């Protein structure tokens, strides 16, 4: 973990699971969409310059949702980030959303490479 | 004369069975039960009714709205191999085309069906 990572700090404020990797898709230990939504809003509204490692933790959470076949939650999370990041007055948040979406769509397309043809 | 799937649904209601919460075709939820129903429909009816074709389109669209891509692909491919083995060939193309339009407009992708 890193001192300056928003999501590492949030995970350390939650009660510790013992220090083990969770199997469940999670963002800083949060699993319920209501808890994930709260963390995402706090991140985007309190951090004006998001850290690379935090952006990658969001990508990894989304790719974990894909691997869990939880596309319903993936859609909710992507739409919520789209709303908050694309409306930001900070250009870096729009760039972060583009990066997250691009990486998630590559993972989705490859995971379903035998099923889906991207137009 | 009555829709094949309407008869199934009405028979279910007379036995105390109402719509499942999960996407379903006339009450069938698990792929094993959906297969059995689709096979009965396609093998016993030589001239499928529009009303039944549209209930299958609606079931597939319910799967899309639920993001159940795995089950949508299974159902589309199962129908393909029963309906192409005539008007059933046209019915399959009609069902698939409706699904592909919804997928393209919602997500920018379509089924490969390979
Ligand atoms: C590039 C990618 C392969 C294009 C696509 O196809 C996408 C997709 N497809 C899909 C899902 C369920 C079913 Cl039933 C059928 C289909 Cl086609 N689902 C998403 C969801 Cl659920 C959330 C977020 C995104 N996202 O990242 O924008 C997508 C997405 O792109």
């Amino acid at each position: 973990s890193h001192m300056k990572s928003f999501f590492d700090k949030k995970r350390s404020e939650r009660i510790s699971n013992g220090g083990f990797r969770p199997a469940a898709p999670n963002l800083a230990g949060a699993v319920e969409f209501s808890d994930v939504k709260t963390l995402l809003k706090e991140w985007i509204t309190t951090i004006s310059d998001p850290m690379e490692e935090d952006i990658l933790q969001v990508v990894r959470y989304c790719t974990d949702l894909i691997e869990e076949k939880d596309l319903e939650k993936l859609d909710l999370v992507i739409k919520y980030m789209k709303r908050l990041m694309q409306q930001s007055v900070e250009s870096v948040w729009n760039m972060a959303f583009d990066f997250i979406l691009d990486n998630v769509q590559v993972v989705l397309q490859q995971t379903y490479g035998s099923t889906l043809k991207v137009t």
